[PDB]
């Protein structure tokens, strides 16, 4: 889920672009402390927000993860990524969740939408709002 203070684009950035530490256990604390639960799996794309916004400009395609959606876009270029996997689930205390990290270079498919009119900066009319898939 998404904390109230973030727009979908801001939450996308927090979850898949701003890896605050090259270590998943530490990087995931940010996401988990925000959504009050240890996310089982999360991919951090080693790319820039602007790079992803531009991928939103690639042709529209069906979202592999939600076949009814056509707001997805394929990167057209593989990128380095770190995939975090929960190794130590801790529902009674989320700061004790540990993760494994798996490096890879793959393509990414992102769902994009028009920006949150009120909260998203006007600089980017179109923004990524969901990481639909890594292929
Ligand atoms: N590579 C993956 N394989 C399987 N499940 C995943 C993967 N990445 C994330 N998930 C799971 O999918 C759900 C949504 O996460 P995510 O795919 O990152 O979407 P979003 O960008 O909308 O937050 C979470 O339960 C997460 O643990």
């Amino acid at each position: 889920m998404k904390p109230p203070q973030f727009t979908w684009a801001q939450w996308f950035e927090t979850q898949h672009i701003n890896m605050t530490s090259q270590q998943c256990t530490n990087a995931m604390q940010v996401i988990n402390n925000y959504q009050r639960r240890c996310k089982n799996q999360n991919t951090f794309l080693l790319t820039t927000f602007a790079n992803v916004v531009n991928v939103c400009g690639n042709p529209n395609m069906t979202c592999p993860s939600n076949k009814t959606r056509k707001n997805c876009h394929h990167s057209g270029s593989q990128v380095p990524l770190i995939h975090c996997n929960l190794t130590t689930p801790s529902p009674q205390n989320i700061s004790n969740c540990r993760y494994a990290q798996t490096p890879a270079n793959m393509f990414y498919i992102v769902a994009c939408d028009n920006r949150d009119q009120r909260r998203d900066p006007p600089q980017y009319p179109v923004v990524p709002v969901h990481l639909d898939r890594i292929i």
